[PDB]
């Protein structure tokens, strides 16, 4: 089989206002089309790929490079563009995905499989408590409790004063008590100077992680939080890549790492920077960057072939969507998202609704 | 246009007993005069820069070199003075802010502009609080933020029993509570067996920041401070010059850096320590020698240009001054200071004043 | 003045092809600023694209500036910072237009904006790249004989190491004091074969070793900064200012190569450039091949550094076989030459611009 | 396919005896995957003999496996290592053996399975071994002369330091720029011995120098991957994956050489080889002997990776009279080729098993 077609179309989905996503259909000699996500986070605030640089670069560059290559070779297809491009992991990751959800089709078996085997079948979903309204997110997460959907929380974090966020924070966690487990997220909004009595205070009010307190700039600055904070470090941002996360370990910059496709590169890729954390004593996170269910079932592939996953994942993303591109409701049951054993990502697209939302 | 004089007069102004300030005044060829201050606090007790051998240099060695130069190539004044001369930053801060000052008004734009243009235009003032009487103090602090002056207070402590000076912050603090940040200002008078101690009391208190505990000649225990106190420290003294501030950054030395151009050599050197810092993720504070309205608007230029400052300014200078040789009283309003977009640093001598207070 | 229009223009200019990226910034007082965000081949040499850069000036980028002042560029560019991370050509793009439309605004070079030139020309090195020795050592005596380089640069790592090395050693060993020789590895080599290869080539003369390994591997610039008998220059270990922060903390390099599009843009360069002064670095003045817009930046930013232990490497225009710009550049003996006159001093050859515009 | 048996035989096989330890996994739907675990003599060279490799694989190891999902690889060998500690030998032979009945189950090799070669064929150096310096620089020649293996690897540190020099420069002098000469020191030497060895080697030519010291000087080996002027190369300082990220975070090698045995099997070793990736080692594919299943289970790993700098020393099959196996390897021209063919590419042959099974 032969790598024939590769489409790169850019969807706005509207939200519970709209999330864009680029999905990637990849068309083999066989018959057998794969499908992959690149999405990101308001466009280039969180990351340097946007939609827009993600198809201009899937288009000219990505694609015609693959054309005519065996499609069942994957190591040699992504080796090949590493070689011609440097970064692009979030476009690699599509195309990746795509890669895999096709072989996973033409040989009957799931991605997870092709990945080595799976030693679960669902995996823990925490939930960001959006609103800003301190009693409104109490409500939420009580709400979120009862139906049995989430009962662990993650609040965003940073772009107020200081003793403001504390205050939510703080507030939000007294009030659930031990019936959940609350996380913070700073992006790196704090500089360390701020930092420093910030988690101190969310350490010692039960806060169970800090993800990012501070830039990826300051490096020192992660490995003294490292050492000093009440609650562990976990790093997102600082991790950019595969080297980046090994750089990070051996520094002894975070005790936590969330795991990215978009920002390693691929299903694949992903599975080298948790084995850098694995080797190294490292605690593990599933993150996501809000991608709908193709990203979030390739992230989930690859998140189930993993021996811990101290922390949980946050592969949430299709519940934020109120209409999807494709075909399967993912399956939200019992604080978890549970997944098939069907061929590649076991998904379908919806044609009707990818001509509608394409932009 | 050349530089064609440069005069340098010591005077002595009186205060709210006497604060003396070195204004240089610099005469281009096409008319235009820039004026500029080198001031220093109590003769050579807070630096080895006196008004007097300010006068002498300037008078003996920097200002020869310069006669005949191009006015408008601040650039290479200044890097032929740093050939000339070593050390010399107060000295040097006066020229450049007349320099600066000369070519704003030459060219019809305020100084921040030069200096890349402001993103914003005012900037927070905190206030000193002097008495040494715990109570005046408290009641001071009230009453400027009655009058919405001030809500930032510093208090500057290291020359009592440390237990004394505890007290007395730690008092301060508790009746004002969270109407007010309260900052302490030790100007190394303690050293690293004493600051164990009252960082971790001052921390545990309420204050936000401590300045400059120890000696800067106490290099690793700017470093092991810097990890263990509760409140993060900032570092004045142990920065002379931006190799200084470049040399604490790649040590983890501090967490904040007081920002002063009579320390690094006027407006545009104290923006490479800025740059030094905030490649680092270190965060800032608008430091002050007690200029007057030239050095305080001077550094306000400056100031003003810089994405963040954490941490406020202490550009309170003028406040301080009974009388000013400078006729355009400085605009205090709702805890901050407010600078004009007028031509250079938007000042005007007062001939009267000028002769009646020089020496 | 505001800015009221950003143009960014996609051209394929013939070589002795290179694409460029051309942005015309229109102000509201009737100044228009002329900028260029270049890299080599597609996305070999960067994350960035002529395709990406465009797609992301237009659809997010220029957005973000219009309306706002034109004169008021440190707000500007902090508002791109905001926006949108990483995209240094585009942001050096942006910039050096704007920095343009300033210098003509006021009737001031660029250089003087950045605060005051302290030499009025820079010397500059020339890449041999015939790939073949003989070739090689008749193109620098010819530069040499003409007056125009007496530093050269070569580019190895992709052939079998004693290969590489057998071909530089021959030129400097022909050349010997006529000339300084350099190598160029772009992160070609891994530390088990630059031990040797460092050895080997500062014993021979080599003047310098720029990025003999990847910038993944931290620990060993570190290890060749205090083992190579030359010393090693940092370039695509410097993606950003705050990376030039980090190398400088860990001793990593001695030299940093000072390019505005890794930086983003000639105020970024500087900005760089003073952390390396701060620690003691060595400077290089560095390019991505650019036409004479972007080379022009470039200098103007280089024109106010106090020093250039190292010269530059600003010949990228001389590759060409056609500009769209109206002023050629002033290459005579060893250095280019940047007047005085406002913003870049350059005009666009619209009729040229429009035939190789794409 | 569920596992539903696991032979462990020790078999003794003539040399030019080297003693195997071959597993047989047969799975509920027909299919058996055959696998090696083997050492150098008996715990010499290793914690695992080839008695205790079967006693355990049969008292432990395999009891946990039976009746588990052949397919599902990773969690049966999540399962060992949770099992049991350490067993790097006989974990690996389990594996190659479950990815090997996977291959012909899915009608793909065991390179495919652990994401696709990107070369059929790899670079093989060969061990010159009779002692006598005249007989290694002949049995050299010859190799070069047949085109069999133009890298050649030199096992020292056994006898007094200046003899060991004296034997491995004068080969090096004699063969010159025909070949490549390397040693391996396995960990023979102290860090006071290696100083001047080392020097003295490297200034020889000799490309690098393979465990100079033991494992257990860990700032020795740190100190000589700095001063050594020739790269350094980890072996036995490698017993898991996780000591290939603390060499790695240390700066204690510049090559790590890649043994599955040493490791836990094909995947493991491809975690320490992307470990050394990320990190700027370079790599080198090592083997403990082995005859062909071995050989291509460590070779179908080292297909996929992107480079192997070093090179492999895969000629384990090489030094057997006769093997277990119907297909002979295929050597030819300094290299080892790979088929496609599914799984190993490889069946028993029943009757030579027999035959030297104990």
């Amino acid at each position: 089989a032969l790598i024939e077609r590769i489409d790169a179309i850019i969807v706005d989905l509207p939200t519970i206002q709209q999330q864009t996503l680029v999905v990637l259909r990849v068309r083999c000699s066989d018959g057998v089309e794969g499908i992959g996500e690149a999405t990101t986070i308001g466009g280039l605030a969180y990351g340097y790929e946007s939609p827009e640089g993600i198809k201009a670069n899937i288009d000219a560059h990505l694609a015609p490079a693959l054309i005519g290559l065996a499609a069942d070779n994957i190591n040699a297809a992504m080796l090949k563009l590493d070689k011609l491009a440097k970064g692009n992991t979030f476009a690699k990751s599509g195309i990746e995905s795509a890669l895999l959800d096709a072989q996973g089709k033409r040989l009957g078996l799931p991605v997870s499989e092709l990945l080595g085997g799976r030693v679960r079948d669902s995996l823990e979903v925490a939930w960001t408590l959006a609103s800003g309204d301190t009693a409104r997110d109490i409500a939420e997460a009580r709400h979120m409790l009862e139906i049995r959907r989430h009962r662990v929380f993650k609040l965003k974090i940073g772009a107020n004063p200081v003793e403001q966020d504390l205050k939510h924070v703080v507030t939000i966690k007294r009030e659930l008590g031990d019936s959940a487990s609350v996380r913070v997220d700073v992006n790196q909004y704090w500089d360390e100077s701020q930092a420093i009595r910030a988690c101190q205070v969310l350490g010692d009010n039960g806060i169970d992680l800090i993800e990012q307190p501070i830039s990826r700039i300051n490096r020192g600055g992660q490995v003294r939080l490292n050492q000093r904070t009440p609650a562990p470090i976990m790093a997102d941002e600082s991790i950019e890549s595969v080297e980046d996360a090994f750089s990070l370990a051996a520094d002894g910059a975070a005790s936590i790492f969330a795991l990215k496709i978009a920002k390693n590169g691929g299903p694949r890729a992903v599975l080298r920077t948790a084995q850098i954390a694995e080797a190294a004593g490292i605690g593990l996170y599933g993150g996501t960057m809000l991608e709908g269910s193709i990203g979030t079932l390739a992230s989930a592939h690859a998140f189930l072939t993993l021996r811990q996953l101290t922390w949980g994942t946050e592969l949430f993303g299709p519940l934020l969507l109120t209409e999807e591109i494709v075909n399967e409701p993912p399956q939200y049951r019992d604080f978890q998202l549970h997944i098939p054993r069907t061929p590649g990502l076991g998904l379908t697209l919806d044609e009707q609704r990818l001509a509608r939302f394409a932009r």
